[PDB]
């Protein structure tokens, strides 16, 4: 008997930072050997990112631990014997809540200190999958690409610039923001400009 799986590989949705587990019980005979792959490289189990677990009555599992968003990605189970050889794939996607990062806090928020003239960026690092929705506000007015301020927003961090160099009156709290569907979360930074 050919190889065959009896019970096929799983996409899984596992969040940032558990072990992930990927089962499947394989019928053949001879009793087929399986082999595990990330994107069609071989995964060789070392007993720390990657586990190999095999039971009794064809069950075959991959314990891919701590999971990050490098682990998100396609997996292939392949099952051989002398009468053949066929593979099974699913997907990882890792869940990560949105979450803003600020490297430095004082008393309770972020701040940049400046002087006039200075071209500054509030650069905060964030974190989500799916990808969050990014907004700055100032207190309470939003604050999109106009003449006076730029966002950049890129794979893991967002950027306030004042291209044009500060003004005294780019002093307050800014509000950054970040939301997907695991959730929302915010922060605020102060801006105070010397002369
Ligand atoms: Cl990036
Ligand atoms: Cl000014």
């Amino acid at each position: 008997m050919a190889p065959h799986f009896k019970e096929e590989l799983r996409n899984l949705n596992v969040r940032y930072q558990s072990n992930a587990t990927l089962v499947c019980k394989v019928t053949g005979h001879p009793k087929p050997i399986v082999k595990w792959y990330r994107q069609g490289k071989e995964i060789i189990a070392d007993g720390l990112k990657y586990r190999i677990q095999e039971f009794k009555g064809g069950y075959h599992q991959l314990i891919i631990a701590s999971v990050t968003d490098d682990d998100a990605t396609v997996y292939q189970v392949r099952a051989t014997n002398q009468g053949g050889s066929v593979s099974g794939t699913a997907s990882l996607e890792v869940e990560v809540p949105a979450k803003i990062h600020l490297p430095k806090t004082l008393e309770g928020m972020g701040a940049v200190h400046a002087l006039r003239g200075e071209v500054v960026s509030i650069k905060i690092p964030f974190s989500g999958k799916p990808d969050p929705v990014i907004t700055w506000q100032k207190g309470q007015d939003l604050i999109d690409n106009n003449g006076h301020y730029q966002v950049i927003v890129t794979r893991s961090f967002t950027s306030l610039v004042f291209p044009n160099g500060v003004e005294r009156k780019d002093a307050g709290f800014y509000v950054v923001c970040a939301k997907n569907r695991f959730g929302i979360d915010q922060k605020t930074v102060e801006l105070d400009v010397a002369d």
